[PDB]
C-alpha cells in the first residue's frame, strides 16, 4: 500500500532540486528510488555536490512501476536526459500507464526531447522556456507549479518546496501535505 | 581575494540544510568545503540522502582558517556535532578570531553545548527551543533568520534559502546575494 516515486540522477543535475524533492517525499512515507542514469557510481551535481544514488537507472527500471517519476533540473543534466533512450523508454511507459510525471527547472525540456505529454499546461525556468516552447507543442505558464493531467512541472530551485508538496498531494492527499508541511518552517 | 565556508557534515545531519547553503555560497563564488566530521566516507542523512564530503574534517582543519563555519541541523547530526572535541576546538578558534558562525533548526544547539556565543540572541526551530535555552544562555527569538554579532541561525529547512543568502550577504555583500538570488524563482 506504500507508493513509489523514481528520482532520475544525471551528472550535472540541481543538487537542490533532488534533494528537496527527496526529503519531503520520504517525510511523506513515499518509497523514493533515487537512480543514477549511468550507473550505482556516485553523481556529481551541477554545484560539485556529489550524491550516492540508490541503484543504477537499468536496476531501478525492473523494479517498477512507480507512481511518479520525477525529473530534476539543471541544464547539463536535462541535457543528458534528453539524450538517454533509457529515460525515453521509462517516460512513455509511464505516460501509457497514467502515472505522474514531474519535472523542474530545466526538467522539462526533456519531455519534448522524448515527445511526452504534447498539448499539456507547463512552466520552466524562465531561462528554459525557449527551448521547451520549440514547436509549439505545449502551452506556456508562469505560475509557480504547473499541473495539467499527469504532467506536473516548476520552475526553479526556489519552488522546490512547492514542487515537492504537490506531488505528496496528488500521490497521498492535502492532509499529509499539510501534515509533512508544518515542521518545515515555510513561509506559506 | 576568495572567501571560504566550513561546512561540518555528520551522520543525521537534515540533507536538504546542508545542501542548499553548500550550493549558494558555491553560486556566490565562495569556495566551500564539506568536510565529514568522521572522516572522508559517504554521510548518510537523516532522510538517507548519502553525500560525499569533499575531505575529512581532521584535513580540512589545517587548510583554515575560514571566513564561515556551517552547522547543518539535523537532530541527530546536531548531537554528533555536540559530542565531538573537533567541533569544540574549530568552533572555539571561530569564535576568538571573530569568524563567522552560522547554524539552522537544531544545529544552534552544538553552540550551547561547546559554551559558543553566549548572551547572543538565536533562533532555533521551535522543537529545539527548551533545549538551547537550558540556562538562559542565550536570548531566544523567533526570527526565520537571526544574526547577533558573529552568531547567525536560522529555524528549520524551509528557512534555509533565506539562511544560506544571509551567509552571502555577510561575506560578499547585499549587491551579490541579489544577484545569485534573481535565478533561483524565489517567492521573496
Amino acid at each position: 500500500a506504500s507508493k513509489r516515486a523514481l528520482v532520475i540522477l544525471a551528472k550535472g543535475a540541481e543538487e537542490m532540486e533532488t534533494v528537496i524533492p527527496v526529503d519531503v517525499m520520504r517525510r511523506a512515507g513515499i518509497k523514493v528510488t533515487v537512480a543514477g542514469l549511468a550507473g550505482k557510481d556516485p553523481v556529481q551535481c551541477s554545484r560539485d555536490v556529489v550524491i550516492c544514488p540508490d541503484a543504477s537507472l537499468e536496476d531501478a527500471k525492473k523494479e517498477g512501476p512507480y507512481d511518479v517519476v520525477v525529473l530534476p533540473g539543471g541544464n547539463l543534466g536535462a541535457q543528458n536526459l534528453s539524450e538517454s533512450a533509457a529515460v525515453k523508454e521509462i517516460l512513455k511507459e509511464q505516460e501509457n500507464r497514467k502515472g505522474l510525471i514531474a519535472a523542474i527547472c530545466a526538467g522539462p525540456t526533456a519531455l519534448l526531447a522524448h515527445e511526452i505529454g504534447f498539448g499539456s499546461k507547463v512552466t520552466t525556468h524562465p531561462l528554459a522556456k525557449d527551448k521547451m516552447m520549440n514547436g509549439g507543442h505545449y502551452t506556456y505558464s508562469e505560475n509557480r507549479v504547473e499541473k495539467d493531467g499527469l504532467i506536473l512541472t516548476s520552475r526553479g530551485p526556489g519552488t522546490s518546496f512547492e514542487f515537492a508538496l504537490a506531488i505528496v498531494e496528488a500521490l497521498n492527499g492535502k492532509e499529509v501535505a499539510a501534515q509533512v508541511k508544518a515542521p518545515l518552517v515555510l513561509k506559506d
